[PDB]
Order: structure tokens, then C-alpha cells, then sequence
């Protein structure tokens, strides 16, 4: 029933245009993307095990023309494989086009295109920061609820070539074994405390040694020694996360043992930050493509 090729073509038809121009998909089509992608998310593991080559991207936040930019730098699927780390919606002006193209590509290339859950893929958050308002203005509240049901089934973390641990936010004090992530039940809303919360909300902090309070008013901050012990315990080389705006698009922490990625240049139209995209090759070498703000 769902014509994915037609949907992707219309979404990509606005390429090269001045940012702002919408793509008007039909309600039944956007609902179709949610229901079908949801099935795929539930069919695949909640802790993804992926293999290079792979392109990894951080926060997008409805900056649709910067998503299109990332693909023209990285290569449009299926030329390259992709892992996104969450926060697809809110703040930007085109959350709908952004999430729709991502879900379209997931349905089209389910073994070569991956999406993790960010803290904004939660009804309680995206009701406040723009996505609910965008859905209401352009379609209806029922469609927004259909996105919620989809988001509640997104995977939570990925391990790339048994060496890179990927999640939106960061580590948890309750994360002792990877089996604990695998035992998280979907669908679920993101709780105010616990493992799932921390994985989507925590931040690294240079001034903290162990675990400390997070200025967000939720989850914790973690220091470089916590990163060191986590990598050694689970025999990993790198934590790759997002969740925080960084000026150069990427930023290393704890002597290159953790990296923060952010893929929305000129975030909110307020910051003057670059976006970045991490490339991982077959030899497990990491490199970065940089998108300066325009
Ligand atoms: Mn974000
Ligand atoms: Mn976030």
C-alpha cells in the first residue's frame, strides 16, 4: 500500500531550494511511515550490533535542509550506511520533513539505516519544544500521537564492531551489563529516573570525578574515570554520543575515549556552531566531515 519511492522522491524534490519550503505529504502516508517503521523497530534489537563502514550523526532538531546537507556530504542512502543518535524533532521549523525522510529511509533500507532514540523522542518533551505545535498547525493532534507510538519503539543504543558504544545521552550508574539494555521493554515512555532515562539524558563533565548532579534537573553527569572504567570493563574503545551543542561539530572527552557529535549547524539560529558527521571504516578508523554554518 505504502509507496515509499514516491514519498522519498517528493521529500528530496526540494533539494537545493532556500530553506523553509515545505513538502506536503498526505496524512495517510505519514501515518503509514509511522506504522511500518514501528514494526521494523520492534523486529530489530533494542541494542543494535552494527558493522562498519558507517556514517554517524548527532542532533538534527527539525533543521531539514541541514539533514539534506548531511546526505549530500555523506552520500544519499544506500551509497552510505547511517546511524543517527536521536533528537530528530523540536526547535527547528521542519520536524515533519526531517522525521519523515528518516523513517522513509528506514523502511526503504532497514539493514543499512538506523535511528536511535533521543530524549526529544518522548511525548512529554516534544509537546513543549515544537513538534506538537508543528503537527497541530500542519495536520492534527492524532498524527502527533501516532508519532509517539512510533518513538516509544525506537532502539536505545548501538555497538559498532564490538568497540564503539553509541547512545544519545550517556552512561548510567545502573549500567553494569549490556543485558540490562537488552531487557528494556518496548513500547515504553521515557521515565524520570533509571537506566533508560540516563542513556538519553546524562552528560560528561570535566569538573566531576565520579557521578554528580546534572544541571538539567534530571539524570547525572559523569567524569573521565567513569568513562575509562566503562570502556575497560566492557572491552570497548570509544563512547559516541550527542545531546550537547559543540562549537566544532564534534568534541573529544577523556583523552579521546568519548566523543560528542552534533549535526545541526547554526543550532536554533542562535549558536554559530558547525555540524559534524563521524565516518567509521572497515579498519575501525574514525574520521570527521565538517559542515560550517551558512
Ligand atoms: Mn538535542
Ligand atoms: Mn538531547
Amino acid at each position: 500500500k505504502l509507496n515509499i519511492d514516491s514519498i522519498i522522491q517528493r521529500l528530496l524534490e526540494v533539494r537545493g531550494s532556500k530553506p523553509g519550503k515545505n513538502v506536503q505529504l498526505q496524512e495517510n502516508e505519514i501515518r503509514g511511515l509511522c506504522l511500518k517503521s514501528r514494526e521494523i523497530f520492534l523486529s530489530q534489537p533494542i541494542l543494535l550490533e552494527l558493522e562498519a563502514p558507517l556514517k554517524i550523526c548527532g542532533d538534527i532538531h527539525g533543521q531539514y535542509y541541514d539533514l539534506l546537507r548531511l546526505f549530500e556530504y555523506g552520500g544519499f542512502p544506500p551509497e552510505s550506511n547511517y546511524l543517527f543518535l536521536g533528537d530528530y524533532v523540536d526547535r527547528g521549523k521542519q520536524s515533519l520533513e526531517t522525521i519523515c525522510l528518516l523513517l522513509a529511509y528506514k523502511i526503504k533500507y532497514p539493514e543499512n539505516f538506523f535511528l536511535l532514540r533521543g530524549n526529544h523522542e518522548c511525548a512529554s518533551i516534544n509537546r513543549i519544544y515544537g513538534f506538537y505545535d508543528e503537527c497541530k498547525r500542519r495536520y492534527n493532534i492524532k498524527l502527533w500521537k501516532t508519532f509517539t507510538d512510533c518513538f516509544n519503539c525506537l532502539p536505545i543504543a548501538a555497538i559498532v564492531d564490538e568497540k564503539i558504544f553509541c547512545c544519545h545521552g550517556g552512561l548510567s550508574p545502573d549500567l553494569q551489563s549490556m543485558e540490562q539494555i537488552r531487557r528494556i521493554m518496548r513500547p515504553t515512555d521515557v521515565p524520570d529516573q533509571g537506566l533508560l532515562c540516563d542513556l538519553l539524558w546524562s552528560d560528561p563533565d570535566k569538573d566531576v570525578l565520579g557521578w554528580g548532579e546534572n544541571d538539567r534537573g534530571v539524570s547525572f553527569t559523569f567524569g573521565a574515570e567513569v568513562v575509562a572504567k566503562f570502556l575497560h570493563k566492557h572491552d570497548l574503545d570509544l563512547i559516541c554520543r550527542a545531546h550537547q551543542v559543540v562549537e566544532d561539530g564534534y568534541e573529544f572527552f577523556a583523552k579521546r575515549q568519548l566523543v560528542t557529535l552534533f549535526s545541526a549547524p547554526n543550532y536554533c539560529g542562535e549558536f554559530d556552531n558547525a555540524g559534524a558527521m563521524m565516518s567509521v571504516d572497515e579498519t575501525l578508523m574514525c574520521s570527521f566531515q565538517i559542515l560550517k554554518p551558512a
